[PDB]
């Protein structure tokens, strides 16, 4: 079930943006991303994390032809990792956990076998100077429809922050906070 803070993204789509303060853009050797979701779409971007202007570095969580996947870049190539064995756009709740460690990565859904990716060509290590976490895919032209919950990225429980009106968060379009239980 949808755990913690939760948002519905509906018809038309919307977007939740976190902006690090200018002087506090982190650079990491390793990344941990986890998010609960539910949707029936074939195509959508759920979470995208971008490095500042002038750098190519990015990390993107998306659904392509029904399957959840991450694609990322740290100076070298685009690296894709995907759970290709099971459609995940069946409208039920699923958790996806992503790990990055240099150019290598892992991905796990609910509790299916862990998927490992090791780019055969050697990659750089650092996600440089992270500037924004964008949630909802509205910008990248592939807007999410459904529920997102329990977003975790490198310490930052980004959905809870939005619910607490963190000064560094901006919410736009058809995005609504799910209330609490009785």
């Amino acid at each position: 079930g949808h755990a913690g803070t939760t948002y519905i993204f509906s018809k038309g789509g919307g977007q939740i943006t976190y902006k690090w303060p200018p002087n506090d853009r982190p650079s990491t050797r390793a990344d941990r991303l986890a998010i609960g979701f539910s949707t029936v779409q074939k195509e959508a971007v759920l979470v995208r994390v971008d490095s500042s202007s002038g750098l190519g570095d990015y990390l993107e969580l998306h659904i392509h032809q029904g399957k959840i996947g991450v694609k990322f870049n740290v100076g070298t190539d685009d690296i894709a990792i995907e759970e290709s064995n099971a459609i995940i756009n069946d409208g039920k709740y699923h958790v996806v956990r992503f790990t990055r460690s240099g150019g290598n990565a892992t991905l796990q859904v609910d509790s299916w076998p862990v998927i490992e990716r090791y780019p055969a060509g050697r990659q750089l290590t650092i996600f440089n100077s992270q500037a924004t976490i964008i949630i909802g895919g509205k910008e990248q032209g592939q807007p999410f429809q459904g529920q997102l919950s329990g977003l975790y990225y490198n310490g930052l429980k980004v959905l809870n922050m939005a619910a607490e009106n963190d000064a560094n968060i901006a919410i736009v379009g058809n995005v609504r906070l799910v209330g609490e239980v009785p």
